[PDB]
């Protein structure tokens, strides 16, 4: 019948105390003639009742989609506490139990190296800046680009890749005009990982 | 009941006439107490006989997958021909279709990047290869040093870039010593839009 998916909190939400993290239980393909679902959240076995059910959606399919959100404590997720979502539906015989938690294992603090473009690239109106982030565990991490305080435009970050030493790495590419590189402006790679100091580090790249 | 999954040839196979590209019609969940199955391969609607079965009759946990392999022409795959597998305890035969990713091909650019001066500290540094603005995602990237292909490199998946193009990076991990000597390390990239479907970019201290 209906399928159930559990989505962990965004890394940036857990690494900054100022921000609000939350585990998300999304159950889809719930039948049109069975609107009533029943969530049961469990933090390390202990059932909690501070969750909140977002408003539901009707699709072209006509199969309704119900989402329940539980706000968590940053340290509780950082401590690797298990979160278990139990979805109960009138169509299914047995409720669907799902479980999500922080990736288990000895954490490693990422090293971050900024790499300038190549001469061969210079010929072009738009050159690329590279940020190498390697040797981090787990895969949870958030990387951004900025210049002179405000966020930078046109960057993409590649997914985490499993490396030889059992750790992850990634590369982030920021596309800027040849001018802004030759004009002497200074850009910055902001890396946010839990094993870092204050869950934050920053490397400045410039001509 | 039974599921039919079809997979394209490896990108490296089609970019070299020397190698042999194959289209793979993997049938899973065959069932048990019935292991029978029939295959009908089609190229642009026109059926072709020359497909070889490999695994043979099911024996497994519920099933052992029964698979059919087609050998195809390099340029025929490069000229966007559509390949269709027709698998026939089933009311209607399952038909799957696959072909080269449609779109406009773009000539990749390759830029090799030395390690940071921050990285020297470690006796195991990293070399980088940036492949930018290619399409489709079907691409090959390998690392080389003086003819001999040493592999201590990891390659990130192709990522959809803003301008609709694909890109990726590649990281070769070597001892600092080799970089200190002044050795040369080449990035090999293979893409259909490229010249001779191949390009090389050397990097050295
Ligand atoms: C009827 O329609 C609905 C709704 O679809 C919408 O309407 C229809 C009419 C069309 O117009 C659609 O185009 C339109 O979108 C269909 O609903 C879909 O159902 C499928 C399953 O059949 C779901 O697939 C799952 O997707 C998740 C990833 O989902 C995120 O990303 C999507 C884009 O990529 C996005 O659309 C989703 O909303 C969702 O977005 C995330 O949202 C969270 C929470 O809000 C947010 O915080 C995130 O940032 C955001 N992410 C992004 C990228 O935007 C995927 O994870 C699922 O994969 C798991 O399950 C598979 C088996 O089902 C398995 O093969 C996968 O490998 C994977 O398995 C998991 O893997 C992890 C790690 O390896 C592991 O830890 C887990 O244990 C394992 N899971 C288990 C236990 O199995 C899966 O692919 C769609 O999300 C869902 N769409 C939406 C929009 O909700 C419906 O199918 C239609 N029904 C019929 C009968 O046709």
């Amino acid at each position: 019948g209906p399928s159930v998916f559990l989505f962990p909190p965004k890394p940036k939400d857990t690494l900054m105390i100022s921000r609000t993290p939350e585990v998300t239980c999304v159950v889809v393909d719930v039948s049109h003639e069975d609107p009533e679902v029943k969530f049961n959240w469990y933090v390390d076995g202990v059932e909690v009742h501070n969750a909140k059910t977002k408003p539901r959606e009707e699709f072209a399919n006509s199969t309704y989609r119900v989402v329940s959100v539980l706000t968590v404590l940053h340290q509780d997720w950082l401590n690797g506490k298990e979160y278990k979502c139990k979805v109960s539906n009138k169509a299914l015989p047995a409720p669907i139990e799902k479980t999500i938690s922080k990736a288990k294992g000895q954490p490693r603090e990422p090293q971050v190296y900024t790499l300038p473009p190549s001469r061969e690239e210079m010929t072009k109106n738009q050159v690329s800046l590279t940020c190498l982030v390697k040797g981090f565990y787990p895969s949870d991490i958030a990387v951004e680009w900025e210049s002179n305080g405000q966020p930078e435009n046109n960057y993409k970050t590649t997914p985490p890749v499993l490396d030889s030493d059992g750790s992850f790495f990634l590369y982030s590419k920021l596309t800027v005009d040849k001018s802004r590189w030759q004009q002497g402006n200074v850009f910055s790679c902001s890396v946010m990982h839990e094993a870092l100091h204050n869950h934050y580090t920053q490397k400045s790249l410039s001509l």
